[PDB]
């Protein structure tokens, strides 16, 4: 079955990216079936010019989106591939609709749009941490990609020279630990201290791995900027993981308001700074807010 799954992705036609709707920061994968994720995904390597400048050969490419998506865990509520796969749309959405793309190397462009994608790999759930803050899950997570990228049949960045290699590998990785919300709590206060006094350069090496890190933050949490149906539905399956394990939702808008306030918000309003085009996603995740919190309040 996996070798039929292959073989039609292999010969499906790739839709453009406004048909497949992943250039709005509104879009769900409710709808949509594996392998048209599948589809959505070659999409993005596509626009973003990935494929043409890092000469992937269609085979490899299709080879490696299935990988990564086999090695998400099906049976975690949230934590799993469509989690993976919606990261990675927010962050084609941001660098398109979001014009980001023209601040960004193609190599941080290649990096992201990876680790999007490879960011949770094999997560067994919130509540199932075993083993076996130095941020150890995410180091786990990045592991997984390594040998993904390095399994025969599945070596996407074959094109790119040694050092271009490196380099990518590199930022595919801060860019994964990047996703530990420790990490980012941590560093957030200089990125927000650096826009508020308008000193925010991207120019500077350090700012723009700075930069990295809270854009990945950013798609990472983005399923609280969706339209509120489609927030209420993945916030149904966050509380199915860390409660469910897979009083009740009478503390869920507390708790969701609780999220969008200590964490959420600023990032939005922050990156809407950085380019007023992402703005969709802070108005996006405004509009839960009020609603989760007309909720909190009993309606
Ligand atoms: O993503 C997270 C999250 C990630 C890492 C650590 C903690 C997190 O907490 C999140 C909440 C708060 C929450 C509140 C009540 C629940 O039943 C479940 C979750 N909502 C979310 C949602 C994320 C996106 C839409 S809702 C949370
Ligand atoms: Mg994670
Ligand atoms: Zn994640």
């Amino acid at each position: 079955e996996e070798t039929r799954e292959l073989q039609s992705l292999a010969a499906a036609v790739v839709p453009s990216a406004q048909t497949l709707k992943i250039t709005d920061f509104s879009f769900s994968d409710f709808e949509l079936s594996d392998l048209e994720t599948a589809l959505c995904t070659i999409r993005m390597f596509t626009d973003l010019n990935l494929v043409q400048n890092f000469q992937m050969k269609h085979e490899v490419l299709c080879r490696w989106i299935l990988s990564v998506k086999k090695n998400y865990r099906k049976n975690v509520a949230y934590h799993n591939w469509r989690h993976a796969f919606n990261t990675a749309q927010c962050m084609f959405a941001a660098l398109k609709a979001g014009k980001i793309q023209n601040k960004l190397t193609d190599l941080e462009i290649l990096a992201l749009l990876i680790a999007a994608l490879s960011h949770d790999l094999d997560h067994r759930g919130v509540n199932n941490s075993y083993i076996q803050c130095h941020s150890i899950m995410e180091h786990h997570h990045f592991d997984q990609c390594l040998m993904i990228l390095n399994s025969p049949g599945n070596q996407i960045l074959s094109g790119l020279s040694i050092e271009e290699y490196k380099t990518t590998l590199k930022i595919i990785k801060q860019a994964i630990l990047a996703t530990d919300l420790a990490l980012y709590i941590k560093r957030r206060g200089e990125f927000f201290e650096l826009i508020r006094k308008n000193q925010f350069n991207l120019e500077d090496p350090h700012q723009k791995e700075l930069f990295l890190a809270m854009l990945m933050t950013a798609c990472d949490l983005s399923a609280i900027t969706k339209p509120w149906p489609i927030q209420q539905r993945i916030a149904e399956l966050v509380a199915t993981e860390f409660f469910d394990q897979g009083e009740k939702k009478n503390k869920i808008p507390s708790m969701q308001v609780g999220f969008i306030d200590a964490i959420c918000l600023q990032l939005y309003e922050a990156l809407t700074h950085v380019s007023e085009d992402c703005f969709p996603l802070l108005d996006g995740c405004r509009k839960n807010r009020q609603k989760w919190q007309a909720l909190a309040e009993q309606q």
